[PDB]
């Protein structure tokens, strides 16, 4: 039987339909008290949710009384509610959820070692969420159970990489809209920002994992294949509406990780996959959104730059009209620049010029020509006018020495 993310006999899930804790395992606990405390939690209404793990948690800070609930059915039972807190919309619920788990994995040091298989994956997913206000205090109580010693938390990437790939293809692969939420509860835009949140956090903690273990790709080369070919990652390249920008510069950083380790090269479809996408979005930028975007731009360039060194500017012939894309993206790009645009905006030319991507007069030049009349007639007043002005007369004198030739 598929246990999820369970390793211990009892299935684990992120959806809210299955994965729950049989009604036996839950009559066979320790006190009346737990009893009720997770029938409360296995309930929809979120305001009795926050006291239950209230109790629960004092329950666990005086653990000199309390030690002999806290056996195997309560780490099973636990481990399976764990998972379905942590994806609640209320950051509350997410935050204590967590504490409490630490709390568990500080408190039962050894007893618990059997779970942590199942624990730390989740806690760093919650360490991996964007919103601060519960990966920061998570990482530090987190740190605080490892003797404050983040070596040893660095460690935890490395021992429990299986089991975190593992819990990225569950929420990437297996999981989607309408299983983390349910259609009768929550609506479109529910579900979809519910989703957002939780892909998200994998997609970094599918970062940290590159950073912290070097042979990553090889050592996991069919669960990272699983997870990439998915289409969902990808879907996250999306600067339309109503997310921030957040999610979107996380994948771009992805696509970079994976191409500088050279595993994308090794994965053409997966190259495709991403690729296509990202050229996709080019045209999600407008003048309508570029007030909101432009701080993201200069990244999406240097990826592109990256890019187009892969065979000689193959990924361009991903997409049969990618030449016309980035001739619009440059000329929204240039009315709103902001610090690194233009360096950027270089990188791109000197890297595609190599197969003549774009017409040096006919394109490039009247780039640069509309760019500098738009500096001219704002600025200086706009911050940061004087750094980007310099950053666009530096790039501008380097692509005008290739005039010579281009005549
Ligand atoms: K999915």
């Amino acid at each position: 039987t598929d246990l999820g993310l369970g390793h211990n006999g009892v299935r684990i899930s992120l959806n809210y339909f299955d994965g729950l804790p049989d009604p036996s395992l839950l009559n066979s606990l320790y006190s009346n008290e737990l009893k009720l405390i997770f029938k409360s939690l296995l309930k929809r209404d979120e305001t009795t949710k926050e006291k239950a793990l209230m109790d629960l948690s004092n329950l666990i800070s005086d653990f000199n009384q309390n030690e002999y609930f806290f056996n195997d059915i309560f780490l099973l039972c636990w481990s399976q509610i764990y998972a379905k807190l942590i994806i609640s919309d209320y950051k509350v619920i997410r935050l204590q959820s967590h504490q409490i788990t630490i709390m568990l994995v500080k408190s039962l040091r050894k007893k618990i070692s059997k779970f942590l298989k199942d624990f730390i994956p989740l806690i760093l997913l919650g360490t991996c969420e964007l919103d601060y206000s519960v990966s920061k205090p998570s990482l530090n109580e987190l740190t605080e159970c490892f003797n404050k010693d983040p070596a040893k938390i660095n460690a935890l990437w490395a021992v429990f990489q299986e089991q975190l790939l593992n819990l990225v293809k569950e929420i990437v692969v297996n999981e989607n809209e309408d299983t983390i939420s349910d259609e009768r509860y929550s609506s479109k835009e529910e579900s979809e920002f519910r989703y957002h949140r939780v892909i998200a956090s994998a997609v970094l903690l599918l970062i940290k994992l590159f950073v912290h273990n070097k042979d990553v790709s090889e050592r996991n080369s069919s669960s990272l294949k699983v997870i990439l070919s998915d289409e969902s990652i990808w879907k996250l390249l999306n600067l339309k509406n109503g997310q921030n920008t957040n999610a979107y510069e996380t994948v771009l950083r992805l696509i970079d990780v994976l191409y500088t380790r050279g595993y994308m090269p090794s994965h053409k479809n997966i190259m495709k996959l991403a690729v296509k996408k990202l050229l996709k979005s080019l045209t999600h930028i407008t003048s309508k959104n570029i007030l909101k975007v432009c701080p993201v731009l200069p990244s999406i360039l240097n990826l592109l730059a990256t890019l187009d060194d892969y065979e000689d500017g193959t990924i361009w012939s991903y997409d049969k009209s990618s030449k016309e894309k980035v001739l619009k993206f440059l000329s929204v790009s240039r009315t709103s620049p902001s610090p690194g645009f233009f360096n950027a905006v270089f990188a791109l030319y000197s890297s595609t010029k190599r197969h003549s991507f774009l017409d040096y007069y006919l394109e490039w030049l009247p780039f640069w020509q509309k760019s500098v009349q738009r500096l001219n007639e704002k600025g200086f007043s706009a911050r940061n006018s004087a750094e980007v002005l310099n950053e666009f007369w530096t790039n501008f004198l380097k692509f005008a020495e290739d005039s010579s030739e281009e005549r």
